[PDB]
């Protein structure tokens, strides 16, 4: 399963909301 992306997306979520 290469959907670990979710966990990665979780860590990047912080940078995403850099408004």
């Amino acid at each position: 399963a290469k959907k670990v992306s979710k966990r990665l997306e979780k860590l990047f979520s912080k940078i995403q909301n850099d408004k």
